[PDB]
């Protein structure tokens, strides 16, 4: 029974406003509803993983996973495996995989972070979950981030704190956040980023709502502006939204939006919004296609309506040689030529390299490079071809072509990370110069860029 090369995931977000679910719930796990959804002729086909996260979720972890377990089997005639749970306070992330998965599932790992301090530290932040299938690395993040129209700022700092303090995937990994630790990285949950127009305008955007009119309501969403303006999310992707506003309606009806102030809103407006939201962020050159990204239309216990995203994401094989693993393959190399990283940093100690791969026996470190003063008052630190030789485990174009380097540039006074980026191996060449370029990013804010050129030699 062949290793796939891809597996399509389903992501699922929901804050349940504190109330258990309806009886039925299989229209979230088929994409059916509102905005991209799943054709059809596709229902029985189960997904290989489900990613379930909620916020404000009223159950035990026991009542909710025999609720989706049951909702899976009824759709797929399949009984899940569950790979992971993990829940702080009500906010909860569920990974159930097909059984066939079971043997390729390994290094399973679940944290969390509390955001907030003092008054605001007590129900919002973040669960997550990561593991390897096969030789792919995947991380999945569910977080609740500060609610109110006037908070877009503390969301964003939750939004950092998030990607410094969660714990997962390997820790072998030390300059590199969640942001690029993983092949696929899934992040979704109650972001809680609103539409950004006057209190005023209520009536007029219910009414845009009506006529399936998004353009002038998602101009103003708060999630879409900040990421154009780099204040988050930097290098994550989401897809198009073509569904409705999932926040905030009257329960047990989807005909009614309940925007206006009552004293269980603290006396704040809760214009229609996308708060509920699923983006992610992978490898460069990796295979990785939204097939859905919707809301249901049906599931109404909440004052929020469930999210679907479904993607298409590739995945390699767990590579054996006669040579690695266990010994470097002398056939592979990847050298570095005329590079230079450009900090945004105001410090003038030296710096150096290290080069980080699962293609790698263990992590690489450089030489200092050579500052000098760039033309718009910029630092460049050049490694011209002082970078050292990498010796890839194997050899084999199949394998080597796949993976991805890691690059951390470390101060040597502190040994403290001023910046990560990842390059991909997937060369348009072997045996041949060209061009790579990641930027930079530290607590996943732009620091700089690294750029120059790389030669791959495979067996090939
Ligand atoms: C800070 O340490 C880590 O990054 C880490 C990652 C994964 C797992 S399972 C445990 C710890």
């Amino acid at each position: 029974q062949p290793e796939p090369d891809m597996i399509t995931i389903f992501i699922g977000t929901w804050n349940m406003g504190n109330a258990p679910p309806p009886k039925k719930i299989t229209s979230w796990f088929l994409s059916k509803g509102q905005g991209k959804t799943r054709d059809d002729s596709a229902d029985y086909i189960p997904h290989d993983i489900y990613v379930i996260g909620t916020q404000e979720d009223p159950l035990s972890e026991k009542e909710w996973l025999e609720i989706l377990k049951h909702s899976l089997q009824e759709i797929t005639s399949v009984t899940f495996k569950t790979v992971a749970i993990h829940t702080l306070w009500n906010i909860r992330i569920v990974v159930l995989a097909k059984p066939e998965h079971e043997n390729r599932i390994s290094h399973i790992c679940t944290d969390n972070v509390k955001t907030g301090i003092a008054n605001t530290l007590g129900n919002k932040g973040a669960v997550g979950v990561s593991f390897m299938f096969n030789g792919t690395s995947l991380g999945f993040v569910n977080s609740h981030l500060t609610s109110g129209s006037e908070k877009k700022l503390r969301r964003n700092q939750n939004y950092m704190n998030i990607l410094r303090f969660l714990a997962l995937g390997d820790k072998k990994l030390s300059p590199f956040n969640i942001t690029h630790r993983f092949t696929h990285l899934f992040w979704f949950g109650d972001l809680n980023y609103r539409v950004d127009l006057p209190t005023w305008e209520a009536e007029t955007i219910i009414q845009k709502i009506k006529q399936q009119q998004y353009a002038d309501l998602l101009s103003h969403d708060q999630l879409l502006t900040e990421r154009r303006e780099q204040k988050v999310f930097l290098h994550f992707e989401e897809e198009e939204i073509t569904f409705a506003p999932t926040y905030r309606f009257e329960r047990l009806t989807r005909d009614k939006y309940a925007y206006t102030k009552q004293k269980a809103t603290g006396m704040k407006y809760n214009l229609p919004s996308w708060c509920d939201r699923v983006l992610w962020k992978s490898y460069p050159l990796v295979h990785v296609v939204c097939q859905s990204y919707g809301s249901t239309s049906d599931i109404m216990t909440s004052d929020h309506s469930p999210v679907f995203a479904t993607f298409e994401a590739g995945v390699t094989s767990q590579f054996v040689s006669k040579n690695g693993p266990g010994t470097v393959d002398s056939q592979g190399q990847i050298e570095f030529l005329r590079c230079y990283a450009t900090l945004k940093t105001k410090s003038q100690t030296k710096f150096y390299l290290e080069f980080h791969s699962s293609c790698l026996e263990s992590f690489v470190k450089s030489q200092e490079g050579e500052n000098e003063e760039g033309s718009e008052g910029e630092l460049v630190v050049k490694f011209g071809e002082t970078l050292p030789k990498l010796k890839p485990i194997i050899s084999d174009p199949e394998y080597l072509l796949d993976q991805h380097i890691l690059i951390s540039i470390k101060s040597s006074d502190s040994d403290e990370s001023y910046g990560e980026g990842c390059i991909a191996l997937r060369l348009e060449a072997t045996e041949t110069q060209l061009p790579i370029y990641t930027p930079l990013t530290h607590h996943g804010e732009l620091t700089g860029h690294f750029q120059g050129e790389i030669k791959l030699q495979t067996s090939q």
